[PDB]
Order: structure tokens, then sequence, then C-alpha cells
């Protein structure tokens, strides 16, 4: 525990570990809920990590990602060393600078892009699914889930199929740390593969993301090969553990819930409804801003440089946003979440993410509409900046399968 700085007052102080809630065995969502109870402020100082604000609430989350003046992604993570050293285009630039950067970001990742590949992501999807029906098993986890959003982006950067098992390890030694190197350590590294390929493709571009990106223009000029190789590790990261994380929290669900799973058989044109309901109850991630300056924010003095965590993951569970917000009904009739974020930063991804979703539910329920968590396995949740599923073993019987 940090000790609480003078500005702070004692009513306020909610010690929440963002990295270790108590009551994680619980799930993950309902750790984060907590914060959400009747005698829990809006907005509060958590001593954990450094020491934090929380808003708690969808109003205050929504209103503090609207108000970039105030609340700055320069030092979007908690811990601050981690925030001060991420340096990743566009999430650690506030508008205006951001904005042409974003603009250039989503030629590459926005929807015209994703209605072209949509056939590719089917394609993938099927031939993993293929490849585990017969067994009667696997770890969903990790044999579909992780295999899936880096082979989508090798597709959108031109990257060879080889590279995957050493990206894997990059991009998993930066997002899943065991605290054997600092996140800049895991960012030069991830880099260090970065900047060739960077060098070569603004010497002779192709058609892929790295090349629209590398040699792009922004805010009047020439992107540089230092702005590039920063845009360049976002497009490849923002799209892994999210999307990992994501699809298992809904086929645990799926997984426990013969129910929903009957829905979505029987009425497949319901998927797209399911698939923002589901990204609504198993949000995910918790990122923040630093205040740029003092300032009062619905009766809470904040001081320049105080950090905030304004959870993604809390508007959509808030009871204020969502009657019964623990509840899954994929019939709710206004599903509100800012599950992609909200703001300046809302997600450039959300449009492929949800392909992703929606094609993996639909490809998935048509060929194994019937599967269980294995029997006797408890499922552990992680929670961090994107909370996840350590692991999701799956089993069903290959007889109820069919083969597409
Ligand atoms: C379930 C899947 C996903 C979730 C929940 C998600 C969530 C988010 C959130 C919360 C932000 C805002 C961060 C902030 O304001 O600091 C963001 C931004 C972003 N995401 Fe995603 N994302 C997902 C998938 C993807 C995918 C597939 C890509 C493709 C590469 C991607 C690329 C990006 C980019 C480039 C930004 C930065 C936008 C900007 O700063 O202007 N995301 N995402
Ligand atoms: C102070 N002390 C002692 C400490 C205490 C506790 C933990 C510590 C840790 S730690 O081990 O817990 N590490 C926390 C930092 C995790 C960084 C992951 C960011 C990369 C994902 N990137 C994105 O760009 C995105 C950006 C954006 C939001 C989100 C999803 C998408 C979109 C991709 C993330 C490290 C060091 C010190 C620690
Ligand atoms: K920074």
């Amino acid at each position: 525990l940090a000790p609480l700085p003078p500005h702070v007052p004692e009513h306020l102080v909610f010690d929440f570990d963002m990295y270790n809630p108590s009551n994680l065995s619980a799930g993950v969502q309902e750790a984060w809920a907590v914060l959400q109870e009747s005698n829990v402020p809006d907005l509060v100082w958590t001593r954990c990590n450094g020491g934090h604000w929380i808003a708690t609430r969808g109003q205050l989350i929504r209103e503090a990602y609207e108000d970039y003046r105030h609340f700055s992604s320069e030092c979007p993570f908690i811990p601050r060393e981690a925030g001060e050293a991420y340096d990743f285009i566009p999430t650690s630039m506030d508008p205006p600078e951001q904005r042409q950067f974003r603009a250039l970001a989503n030629q590459v990742v926005g929807m015209p892009v994703v209605d072209k590949l949509e056939n590719r992501i089917q394609e993938l999807a099927c031939s993993l699914i293929e490849s585990l029906r017969p067994q009667g098993q696997c770890n969903f986890t990790e044999d579909y889930a992780e295999p899936f959003p880096i082979r989508i982006f090798m597709l959108l950067a031109g990257l060879p199929e080889e590279d995957i098992p050493h990206l894997k390890y990059l991009t998993d030694q930066m997002t899943r740390p065991d605290g054997s190197m600092t996140f800049a350590e895991a960012k030069e590294a991830l880099y260090d593969y970065l900047i060739p390929i960077i060098e070569q493709r603004r010497q002779k571009p192709g058609t892929d993301a790295i090349s629209i990106v590398a040699n792009g223009q922004v805010n009047g000029r020439p992107i540089t090969s230092d702005e590039a190789k920063r845009m360049c590790g976002l497009l490849l990261v923002g799209g892994l553990d999210t999307v990992v994380n994501f699809l298992s929290f809904s086929m645990e669900f799926l997984a426990k819930s013969p129910e929903h799973r009957q829905e979505l058989i029987e009425r497949p044109e319901r998927i797209p409804a399911a698939c923002e309901e589901l990204l609504r109850r198993f949000s995910l991630v918790a990122d923040g801003r630093i205040l740029t300056s003092d300032y009062e924010f619905h009766g809470v003095q904040l001081k320049k440089g105080d950090q905030i965590l304004l959870p993604q993951m809390l508007s959509g569970l808030d009871e204020r946003e969502n009657a019964a917000p623990m509840h899954v009904d994929f019939s709710r009739q206004k599903v509100s979440h800012t599950t992609f974020g909200h703001g300046s930063h809302l997600c450039l991804g959300q449009h492929l993410a949800r392909r992703e979703i929606i094609v993996t539910l639909k490809e998935w329920l048509t060929r194994i509409p019937d599967f269980s968590i294995a029997p006797g396995a408890q499922i552990q949740h992680k929670s961090g900046i994107v909370s996840g599923v350590q692991a999701l073993p799956l089993v069903w019987d290959p007889a109820t399968t069919k083969a597409v």
C-alpha cells in the first residue's frame, strides 16, 4: 500500500487491487463489480499499485474518456512506470495530434478492410475448429483462441507464417508479464522485430498494413520510421489478448449455459445481438488516464499527475446502465457498454473484433453444438489491464458433431 496523498480524503479509500482483486475465484467481472456496491462512491482512491483513482460508474467513465484535456493518455497504464515507458501510437497520444495517426491506423483495420477479410476469417476459424472437432476435447484458450487473431494479423500485415511462433513469444512477453522483464524491455524486444520490417517496406512498399502505415502521411508530412514502428506495435498487440480472452469468457459462459447455447443453435440470426450482449457482460479492458492539471471532478479534488483507472469493463456492468447487469439476455433492447472504450480512442479494431467473435460463434456452434467444461475442471480467471481466462478445458462427444 502506497501512502495516502494528503489531498485524498479518507472516506474515498477503497484498496481495490486491479491485478489481484479479492473474490477473483468468483469470476473477474464479479470481482470488479464489488466497486459498484451501494456503499462505494462513484469515484474512489485505492492505495494498491502505487495509488490511483478508479471511476466506478459508467457516467464518470464515459465523461473522463471524453475529456482528454484533463484526462490524458500520455500515461494510460497502472502502475505509473508501465504507463510512462508505453509509447504506442495512437494509445499514448492525445488529440489533436492523435487524430491523424488514428486516421492512418483506420485505413488498416477499419470497416472496408474487415468486409474484405470476412471470408479469410471464416476459412481460418473453420480449419482451426475442424482440426479439434474429432478429438472430443481442447483447451479452447490455447488451441483455438490464441492461434486465431495472431493469424488474422499476419494476413493483414503480410508477414510470413513461420514468424508466428517468434511473434507470439514476443507479444506474450509483453502482455502476460511474469516479472522477469520490465515492460520497457519487452517493448524493445518487440520493436527489434518490427524495426527491420519497416525499413524494408519503406524502401520497397507493398500493400500490407505495415507498408500502408510506414509510408503514410500524418499532420502534413511523411510518418517517421519511429512513428510507424510505434503504430505497428499497437496494431499487432491490440487485437491479441483482448480477442483471446474475450472469446474465452464467451465460450466458458456458453459451455456453462446449455440454454443459451440452444438459443443460438435454434436461432443463429441472433448471434450478432448475442455477440453484443456478451461484449457487455464479459467486458474485460481496464486502462486509464493521467490528470493534466488540478481538477474538481464530480465533487472530488484531483491533482495534476494523479492517475485514474477508468475501467472500460465497468460501464456495462453498472446497474444504472443496464438492469440486472450480471444476467445474460440475448434479446436485451438497449445493450449499453464501453467495452471498446469511448471518446477519441474508441477501438479502431471493434469491427474486426465483432467479425472474429461472430464468425467464431457461428462456426463453432455449427460444428460442435454440444460442449461442456471438462468434468472436474474449475475455470481460473486473471485480472489486469486486459482481464482473462487462464485455461479453458472443453469436452464434447464427437458423434454429436459434424464436419462441415
Ligand atoms: C474484444 C476485442 C477488443 C477489445 C475489447 C478492445 C478494446 C479497446 C479499448 C478499450 C480501446 C481504448 C483504449 C484507450 O482508450 O486507452 C481500444 C483501442 C484500440 N484498439 Fe481495440 N479492442 C479489441 C480488439 C481490437 C482489434 C482486433 C484491433 C486490431 C488491431 C484493435 C486495435 C485497436 C487500436 C489500433 C486502438 C487505438 C485507437 C486510438 O488510440 O485511436 N483492437 N481497444
Ligand atoms: C509497481 N510495481 C512493483 C508493480 C505492481 C504490480 C504490477 C507490476 C507490473 S505488471 O507485471 O503487472 N505489468 C502491468 C503492465 C502490463 C502491460 C501490458 C500493456 C500491453 C498491452 N497493450 C496495449 O497497448 C493495449 C492498449 C489498449 C488498451 C488495452 C487493450 C488494447 C487497447 C491493447 C492494452 C509491472 C511492473 C511493476 C508492477
Ligand atoms: K508514456
